[PDB]
């Protein structure tokens, strides 16, 4: 079972790439057999009227937009846009503006469903999207992801504005649904509304997928979607490439695709996930030019059925990487679009392996400890030893900051970069700074008190 549609996911909550630098990617998207991709603009679309004060400052025009999904047709490439319809609203709701049309009113995630004004919010959003995709595909994503009947009359209610006004078809994420008794699923007549996405970006899924799930959706709906990821489902702070965790999701979800193809009026086809936060107000995990080894041996392995070193080696070469390799392991001289942010943050990866297990050493650990910083008083002559590693490394990662906001300006904008060195670069060199300034003090020292020593 090879599904047809192979579509990647755009999340723009963060790192957003500027304009000029889509055709490269969505090349490389054909270049590895991706049939299209999944924009998720939440707060980077013009959006206009009512909705205009909440976008994102470095906000794409009107006539990126247009260029975007041109260039997207141009090179033979779906376009499903995802407008988050019911919750993960964060970007609309977190302002004064429309503080009122939460469920809850501490929380800017979900808009009261039973509100009508907030309903009417919504259907404008989906429209003023819809006003540049109408033209470009013919699949829309609504969210309704991470009583039941409030629910389910806001799904209608969303769906039918979608199918009637642009006839286009609506997807939703699965686990709004999975629960819910076969009956309510009738009354609400969803075999004719929405394809269910399900999605589980763990590594075996025959471990946590709860078993006829295949059989409990078949018997309500005839169009299944899944979705697996390459990008964003490691951990929140994962900020370099880990292939190997993404990598067993594909396969895991090709045995699981290979049995669900056949209870469906169809499989449509898998979405590639790549969260570039794990929600608005989390911080930025993986950027996409990190996420190209994951998404590159993903989709391969997605159209040959199964990972074998032919797979790898395809990869490699479409990567420009230098023969041999493994893209399990490290690569070298790969040339894809942001190859050199790649490059540059795997680096950081290392130096930052390093530097920990430096502090977690005996030398830092007995010598360097909270009473030696704070009361100065530790032997010299371990920092001797201590003071030089600290130096170099804290030099080594001022450079990597250097380099990476270059590679990185080139790609995305300064909110952007100054997010990511303010996150995973720049505490650390605070940190060896604040130590190498302390264990300086120390090897300066010749003299040092009797014990005891008043401590608090
Ligand atoms: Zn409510």
């Amino acid at each position: 079972f090879i599904p047809k549609r192979r579509i990647v996911h755009l999340d723009l909550k963060g790192a957003a790439p500027k304009p000029q630098h889509f055709r490269a990617f969505f090349e490389y998207f054909v270049r590895i057999g991706a049939t299209g991709i999944l924009i998720e603009w939440e707060d980077m679309f013009p959006y206009e009227g009512r909705l205009s004060d909440l976008r994102n400052g470095d906000a794409y025009s009107a006539d990126d937009v247009r260029m975007i999904l041109s260039t997207a047709d141009q090179l033979r490439l779906e376009v499903i846009p995802l407008v988050q319809t019911i919750g993960h609203l964060e970007w609309l709701l977190k302002t004064h503006k429309f503080y009122s049309f939460r469920e809850n009113p501490r929380n800017p995630q979900s808009v009261c469903v039973s509100n009508a004004e907030a309903v009417d919010l919504v259907l404008h959003l989906v429209d003023q999207v819809m006003a540049f995709h109408k033209d470009y595909g013919q699949f829309v994503h609504i969210g309704a992801d991470e009583r039941e009947d409030l629910l389910l009359r806001h799904i209608v209610n969303v769906s039918k504005h979608v199918k009637t006004k642009y006839g286009k078809n609506v997807l939703m994420w699965h686990d709004m649904i999975a629960n819910i008794d076969a009956s309510l699923a009738e009354k609400y007549d969803l075999k004719n509304l929405v394809e269910p996405v399900l999605w589980n970006y763990a590594e075996d899924l025959e471990a946590f997928l709860p078993m006829g799930i295949w059989e409990t959706f078949s018997a309500m709906v005839p169009y299944m979607w899944g979705s697996s990821a390459f990008k964003g489902a490691d951990s929140p702070t994962r900020y370099h490439s880990n292939v190997k965790h993404y990598l067993e999701n594909h396969i895991s979800w090709i045995k699981q695709m290979s049995t669900a193809s056949e209870k469906f009026r169809e499989f449509r086809g898998l979405i590639f996930t790549g969260w570039q936060r794990y929600d608005h107000f989390a911080v930025l995990c993986e950027f996409l030019p990190i996420g190209i080894p994951s998404l590159t041996v993903n989709m391969l392995t997605i159209r040959n059925g199964r990972f074998d070193a032919s797979v790898n080696d395809q990869a490699i070469s479409i990567m420009q990487c230098v023969t041999g390799s493994d893209v399990k392991g490290d690569l070298y001289g790969c040339r894809f679009p942001g190859s050199d942010i790649y490059h540059h943050v795997q680096l950081l990866h290392e130096k930052k392996g390093e530097i920990e297990k430096l502090l977690l050493q005996q030398s830092v650990q007995g010598w360097l400890s909270n009473i030696a910083i704070d009361y100065n008083m530790s032997s010299p002559w371990y920092m001797n030893l201590i003071v030089p590693d600290l130096m170099t490394y804290k030099n080594q990662m001022i450079e990597l900051s250097l380099n990476i906001r270059q590679a990185m300006l080139e790609m995305f904008y300064e909110n952007a970069v100054d997010e990511f060195l303010f996150t995973y670069v720049d505490p650390v060199i605070n940190h060896l700074q604040r130590l190498l300034d302390r264990a300086t003090a120390i090897q300066r020292r010749d003299e040092f008190p009797v014990r005891p020593f008043p401590i608090k």
